[PDB]
């Protein structure tokens, strides 16, 4: 499941994971909107190469070959690359990767500008689009900026990471009109209110009929299912859970009956880093002896914010401290729901208390669905946060 990544119709380019690369659609994908390897025709570049690294390399197709620079940027000199396609070509979007050897990342452009020429030669370029990307170097990114013609792409490597300008590849796409229309579907990047055009059910379901055809509809689903969510959601309404020992974590059938499935869990993390080697996926692997200590302390608050694969409907959060002291336990507990995979959408389900205690406690609460749960420590035993383990129970 793609993520909607913000409408983008200025000069400034948006660019994100290109996300599209790790499916089994990718090649449905390229069918219809990559512009074909067989158009581009030549290559070349301002600064050389090193090595053996060669500027051919940056479009043979290949991730695992790349060129890089022979000279790299300084206060005088910026890598730029000139792609020169058959024929003038409608181009929206690059896909750009640096290097992906030993020394993967280095030579990423964190800024770059994209220009256009209608003409095989001459220095008539026009400013097409300036971007900047400062998630990662080792990304495969996709650059869009408006739809334009060229017979001659300039990329200029405007900062290179360690200067040393490097691509893995570069790859040309046409505009994908419904593919823009999905990453239009929330008003901004916390992706917590639905846009306009699809805000609601009718015009939402509506919307999800009309992408059925396209090549990634599979990976829309995830967004369209967090829109409506979104649409269905109701106010919130957080009670005071009762919170209590229980042992029935013992008991591997009742756990196979009530319990969800650890392989549920898709991803966990928290706010607050931890002390020494005691990490947060050790809150999570079915063993009261393993424990998460935080390497932030309270004043702040300590959250623990786990994803989960498949929505689930939860009634009790089992949790205990570590063992050896009790130093962190929740003593005090805010419980967040998200009905949505990403964004800004959580909303307060419980707020519990409990003294410090060894073995495990539940928090009971009314049922409620989760996709993602926020495990917020309100008070803790001497300001510290800990979890031995992190269970998730159904009604
Ligand atoms: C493996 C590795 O890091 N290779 C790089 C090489 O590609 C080039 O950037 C060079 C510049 O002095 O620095 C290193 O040797
Ligand atoms: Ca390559
Ligand atoms: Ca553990």
């Amino acid at each position: 499941g793609l993520v909607p990544r913000g409408s983008h119709m200025s000069h400034q380019a948006r660019v994100s994971k290109f996300d599209l690369y790790n499916s089994d659609k990718l090649d449905a994908y390229n069918q219809e909107f990559q512009v074909s390897r067989s158009n581009i025709k030549s290559i070349n570049n301002n600064g050389g190469k090193y090595n053996s690294s060669t500027i051919d390399k940056a479009i043979d197709g290949n991730l695992e070959t790349h060129w890089e620079t022979g000279k790299p940027n300084d206060a005088n000199f910026t890598n730029e690359v000139v792609v020169t396609f058959n024929e003038i070509t409608n181009i929206d979007r690059i896909v750009y990767s640096a290097r992906r050897d030993s020394a993967r990342g280095k030579g990423f452009a964190k800024e770059f500008e994209i220009y256009a020429s209608l003409k095989d030669e001459g220095d008539d370029f026009n400013l097409v689009s300036s971007g900047e990307y400062t998630e990662s170097t080792r990304d495969l990114v996709e650059i869009k900026f408006n739809p334009t013609d060229f017979k001659r792409l300039k990329f200029k490597f405007k900062k290179a990471d360690q200067n040393w300008a490097s691509a893995a590849e570069f790859m040309f796409y046409k505009e994908d009109k419904l593919n823009e229309k999905f990453n239009g579907l929330f008003t901004d990047s916390s992706m917590n209110k639905v846009s306009e055009e699809f805000n609601t059910l009718e015009k939402l379901n509506a919307f999800e009929n009309e992408l059925k055809d396209h090549p990634i509809y599979d990976l829309y689903k995830e967004g369209l299912n967090n829109a409506r969510a979104i649409l269905t959601e109701t106010s919130e309404n957080p009670t005071k859970a009762t919170l209590g020992q229980i042992t029935y974590n013992l008991n591997d059938d009742y756990n196979n009956q009530y319990r969800m499935p650890y392989k549920n869990i898709k991803a966990i993390k928290n706010n607050g880093r931890h002390y020494a080697a005691q990490n947060i996926e050790k809150a999570i692997d079915n063993d009261v002896n393993t424990y998460w200590e935080t390497g932030t302390l309270n004043s702040f608050n300590n959250e623990v914010e786990v994803e989960f694969n498949d929505l689930v409907t939860l009634d009790r959060i089992v949790y205990g401290s570590r063992q050896s002291d009790l130093k962190g336990f929740a003593e005090e507990v805010y419980i967040y729901a998200s009905r949505t995979s990403k964004g800004d959408t959580y909303k307060l389900v419980a707020t519990g208390a409990h003294e410090a205690t060894k073995g495990l406690v539940e928090a009971k609460f009314e049922p409620t669905e989760f996709k993602r749960v926020k495990f917020k420590f309100k008070k803790s035993k001497q300001n510290s946060a800990t979890l031995n383990e992190l269970m998730f129970y159904k009604p």
